[PDB]
């Protein structure tokens, strides 16, 4: 639900808010963007909403706009425009303002629209243009730079400054610098794809009233204004009703599907015009027109209906411009987590003022102490690595072909549960391939012909060859695909309709009656040169088509042939022919009567066709399946074709049952039954239909839940009832993530929580992801890539945690012997190392096979947590064994404790512990990132690999070679070798002890997480459910 308030304006409320937040704190400010209606309602005051200046949308979710007029008072909430209904006193939304005329009005809207009334349409209506909002470097800066992590940044900038640390100061600046620039490279990448994606304007003819056409911007249309289509074509501006002639309209813009549409004129009546009703009559938004021709009158006539965000393009990318929040949380707990990480800080920080009010130290300047040992645990490259972690991600992808728009989802291409699938151009081929036709030798079936061009010329090869409806579409036939691909098999091209012999004599069309799918059958009137008289030859349902032909022509072996072939998953479409007494001569062909052609007719054979299962598809569903990803067949086919295709392609394996459950219509008296019928060739799946599947949801939505989580096979879904299912589906805590690529499935793409649009171009509005394959081998590679990325966020969010603990415990491990880490070293070890470091470990891809273990999704988890904790005291094990060894030595002097740092610095203490800090970050480096089983090994990026062995020999430069750096860094040079040997030894004792104990952890720890306390369940709906039935299999 949604729900409005409004605020009439006043100044002295509105500069009253502003002093006081400026001058009280920032603190205000942050509760304020964590509680926006307390800040609002106190910005200004409530009022009737008749006399708004500001609304509170609510979706609860806050949003503020602003009410603006031009009396027309409106509103854009989410780029749609909402007006001021005087009548109703009340917003409504300007897609419901003509909503609900009838076709009749939309072709009396065919003289067009005075100027003086489209102004007023064009004032309520707006300009037609999808305005992706343009916002200047400035504006993107306020938006990224005011964000509170920043603000404590600079904070942390000016805290340090002002405690002479100023190197320091300007590495916080540099990564809070580069971090800001890729927030914004990564804001303008999106809005740069975006506005190149959905920018039209052109120069389009309109019909003025009274019939002089006038040519204006293809910004300035409005709903009801009548355009004229170029009789050559042209991409189209908005969304139209046809009111006169045909169109060939290449929707792939908007459905993803490049195959040229029929688009027919606006049936006349009072039925309220539909944009879905009338979709064979819609010039869409976007779509480039091929080519389109006018019947009656000078030109072809479009009646606009929507404009700007309101269209079908407009919807789509007011969708992607603002997306609905995910529902699955990837890191869950995740402030648990860093509150039980920021309990250590606060205990570090009472350890800090504890022990420098023990060492003497000022006030003033034990304020500061603190303050500067908190904003520590507080990494400046935070942000820099996630986005980073995101943009190698959307690389990664965009390197294979497919190409993710908004890179969130990638997280959720992770955590799949569930895969849906379309079946024709998805899992098989899109065009239907001929298996050939079977002729007949008098009343017997003869041997299938693989190849119709060595039929020899008769009624079957001109039957095969000319009974169809192809058209010449510049140069190249267009029509049914099925009819297309029977004619080029026989190897004839077109040239009223004429074809000539592939190697045999030309035939002509003298009439021709359209198919029809009520009549599942078509005929059409044939006639050739030497021909005696013409001959009809008629395709259609072959058990229609029988009945229409004569019983002693009919094989008596035909039922069974037809029930071999149709059941294998072949489609058969039967060809008969009959001599007509008619003149051979166009004009009296014309007067054929549809019903005298189709009667009386001798079978010439059966025309069986076949859609092939792509190579790829098979092992990518065995690759589903052996992951414990469920794989579903979404399709709009026929049920035995859909259960074929599924049985074939590795959804049904040979010894897994398939019930086909069949819901019978609830006539008069009786209710709804469900049947389960089986066939014959996990360990059961249910094959349902569009109808039945309608039915078990109205119905029985008791036995629905035990029908989504078995059922396998969904056929004769109807474009609706796909997102129905993915809903259905969602419902039941999947994780669903539908793969399709034609015009029926971008309604549930957009439902799927991971859609992926199979064939597309370089990107496209239709699904969150696309590609540019033709095979479903891009869902395992985007489920390993979101694997392999929500595995490396926890890496780094581990590695800034261990990072971050380790600098802190360093930094009071000199606190309480009054030193500090000095000014260059604090860069050295926030730049050099931890930032390149953390910038360049997401750049390791994701694993060559899919495995059954899915990755977490809690960073609270025991296993983060006991590793961490274990990490960290082994740091601070081998920190403080450097500290108490070098005391040991005897060349060692303590330091001045009289003086704080950098003043007593450099020291012996300070020396060791920075010395062993900064391998110590090395060593987390290597040892947060475990390749197995989600990202491919750590060595297989050259960049994270060369980087840690040079920041390692570095540092063993540091170490090893006197005067090395150690006058910038102010280190004090060590004369003896064995001790720094020791110290080496030391470093490579914690190299060893980190991963053999994340080792050790990663392997017996989740042995000993199941034995101590077993999962009594599952919070997963669809897992309650599964138990359910494997404890009681539901069908019986
Ligand atoms: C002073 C020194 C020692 C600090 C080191 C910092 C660099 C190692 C970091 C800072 C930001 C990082 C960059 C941040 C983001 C990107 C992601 C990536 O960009 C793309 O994915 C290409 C986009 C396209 O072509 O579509 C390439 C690497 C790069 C520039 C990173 C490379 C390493 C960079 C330059
Ligand atoms: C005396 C000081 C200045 C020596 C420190 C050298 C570092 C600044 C070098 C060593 C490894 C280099 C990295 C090695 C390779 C690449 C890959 C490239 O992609 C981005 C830069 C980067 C990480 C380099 C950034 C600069 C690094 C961190
Ligand atoms: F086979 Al489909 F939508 F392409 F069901």
């Amino acid at each position: 639900s949604v729900r409005l308030s409004g605020y009439c304006g006043s100044p002295w409320r509105v500069i009253g808010y502003h002093v006081v937040v400026w001058m009280m704190a920032g603190i205000p400010l942050l509760l304020f963007r964590w509680k926006p209606l307390w800040g609002v309602r106190l910005r200004l005051r409530p009022c009737n909403l008749a006399h708004a200046e500001t609304l509170v949308i609510e979706i609860w979710q806050l949003f503020t706009v602003q009410v603006q007029t031009e009396v027309l008072r409106y509103y854009l909430f989410q780029g749609q425009r909402y007006i001021w209904i005087e009548t109703q006193q009340a917003f409504y939304q300007v897609s419901l303002l003509d909503h609900g005329r009838s076709c009749d009005d939309v072709h009396r809207s065919r003289h067009g629209l005075s100027l003086q009334d489209q102004m007023v349409r064009k004032a309520i209506y707006g300009p037609n243009v999808i305005s992706i909002p343009v916002k200047s470097y400035p504006q993107l800066l306020v938006d990224e730079a005011l964000n509170p992590y920043y603000g404590f940044q600079a904070f942390s900038i000016a805290l340090w400054l002002a405690d002479h640390y100023y190197w320091y100061a300007l590495c916080i600046f540099l990564i809070s610098s580069i971090s800001i620039c890729l927030s914004l490279y990564k804001t303008r990448k999106q809005s740069q794809t975006l506005r190149d994606m959905v920018k039209l304007s052109m120069r389009v003819c309109v019909c003025r009233p009274g019939g002089e056409e006038e040519w204006v911007d293809s910004s300035e249309l409005v709903p009801g204004d009548c355009l004229v289509l170029p009789q050559e074509g042209g991409l189209m501006p908005c969304d139209a009703a046809l009111v006169a002639g045909e169109c060939m309209v290449n929707e792939s813009s908007l459905t993803g599907e490049s195959i040229p549409v029929l688009k027919t004129a606006l049936p006349e009546g009072l039925g309220p015009y539909c944009a879905e009703t009338h979709r064979r009559h819609t010039l869409f938004c976007g779509t480039l027109i091929l080519q389109a021709r006018a019947y009656v009158g000078p030109h072809v006539l479009a009646v606009v209906t929507r404009t700007g965000f309101c269209t079908a393009k407009g919807g789509l990318v007011s969708s992607i411009l603002h997306p609905r929040p995910i529902n699955f949380k990837f890191y869950k707990h995740s402030m648990k987590f860093v509150a039980a990480l920021s309990v250590l800080a606060l205990l570090g920080t009472i350890y800090s003022i504890f022990i420098l009010y023990r060492n003497r130290v000022p006030l003033n300047e034990i304020v500061i102490r603190a303050l500067n040992l908190v904003t520590v645990v507080v990494p400046p490259a935070l942000p820099a690595a996630m986005t980073v972690c995101t943009l190698y991600a959307q690389s990664r992808l965009r390197r294979q072909g497919i190409f993710c728009i908004h890179p969130l989802r990638i997280n959720l291409g992770g955590k799949l549960q569930l895969v849906c699938f379309d079946k024709t151009g998805t899992l098989t081929e899109d065009g239907l391939d001929v298996m050939g036709v079977v002729p007949l030798k008098g009343q017997a079936f003869l041997p299938l012909v693989p190849e119709p061009r060595r039929l020899p010329v008769g009624p079957l090869l001109r039957a095969l060859a000319t009974c169809h409806a192809l058209s010449r579409l510049q140069d190249t036939p267009v029509g049914d695909p099925m009819d297309l691909k029977m004619v080029e098999s026989t190897g004839w091209v077109l040239e009223d309709s004429a074809f000539g012999t592939q190697v045999p004599v030309p035939v002509s069309v003298l009439h021709r009656f359209p198919f029809s799918s009520a009549l599942q059958r078509m005929s059409v009137v044939v006639a050739w040169p030497g021909a005696t008289q013409p001959e009809a030859y008629v395709k259609g349902s072959p058990e229609l088509v029988a009945g229409l032909c004569n019983p002693e022509t009919v094989p008596t072996d035909f039922a069974q042939m037809l029930q071999s072939y149709t059941a294998a998953g072949y489609r058969v479409v039967a060809l008969a022919s009959k001599p007509l007494p008619t003149v051979p001569s166009l004009e009296a062909a014309q007067q054929l009567t549809r019903d005298t052609v189709e009667g009386d007719l001798s079978l010439l054979g059966l025309l069986v066709m076949r859609n092939l299962l792509k190579p790829q598809t098979t092992p990518v569903i065995q690759a589903l399946r052996r992951t414990r990803i469920r794989a579903v067949m979404v399709t709009g086919d026929n049920l035995q074709t859909a259960v074929t295709v599924a049985r074939g392609c590795g959804m049904v394996a040979p010894q897994e049952h398939l019930i086909i459950v069949h819901a019978t219509h609830p006539e008069r008296g009786q209710p709804a039954s469900l049947e389960f019928l089986p066939m014959e060739s996990r360990s059961r799946h249910l094959a349902l239909s569009g109808p039945t599947f309608g039915i078990i949801v109205k119905h029985f939505p008791k036995l629905l839940p035990k029908v989504l989580v078995q059922g396998t096979v969904f056929a004769r879904m109807a474009p609706e009832q796909k997102t129905e299912l993915v809903c259905e589906l969602q419902k039941l805590q999947y994780c669903v993530g539908m793969c399709g690529d034609g015009a029926n499935d971008c309604g549930a793409l957009k439902a799927a929580d991971v859609g992926i649009s199979l064939s597309q171009a370089e990107a496209s509005v239709v699904s969150p992801f696309t590609s540019s394959m033709a095979s479903i081998e891009c869902v395992p590679m985007v489920i390993r890539e979101g694997r392999c990325s929500l595995d490396t966020s926890f890496s780094v969010f581990k590695y800034m945690a261990l990072y971050s603990l380790t600098q802190f415990i360093s930094v009071l491990i000199l606190y309480t012997i009054n030193t500090n880490l000095g000014d260059l070293q604090f860069l050295a070890i926030n730049l050099v190392i931890t930032t390149t470091v953390a910038v360049l470990m997401s750049r390791t891809g994701p694993a060559l096979v899919l495995g059954r273990v899915r990755p977490p999704g809690a960073l609270l988890s025991v296993p983060v947590l006991s590793s961490l904790l274990l990490q960290m005291v082994l740091v601070t094990g081998v920190q403080l064994g450097g500290y108490f060894l070098t005391l040991a030595q005897p060349w060692f002097v303590p330091l001045n404790r009289t003086v704080a740092a950098p003043d007593n610095l450099p020291n012996y203490e300070n020396t060791v512990v920075f010395s062993l800090s900064s391998f110590q970050y090395l060593i987390l480096a290597a040892a947060v990132s475990k390749g197995a089983p989600f990202r491919r090994p750590l060595y297989t990026n050259v960049p994270f690999l060369v980087a840690l062995a040079l920041l390692s020999s570095v540092l063993v430069g540091l170490v090893l070679v006197p005067g090395l750096l150690q006058g910038p860094l102010a280190l004090r040079n060590i004369t003896d070798t064995g001790f720094k040997l020791l110290l080496l030894g030391l470093v490579t004792l914690n190299f060893v002890g980190a991963f053999m104990l994340e080792s050790v952890l990663d392997q017996c720890l989740p042995a000993c997480l199941r034995r101590l306390r077993p999962k009594r369940a599952s919070k997963k709906r669809f897992k309650q459910l599964e138990r359910e039935l494997a404890e009681q299999p539901w069908p019986p």
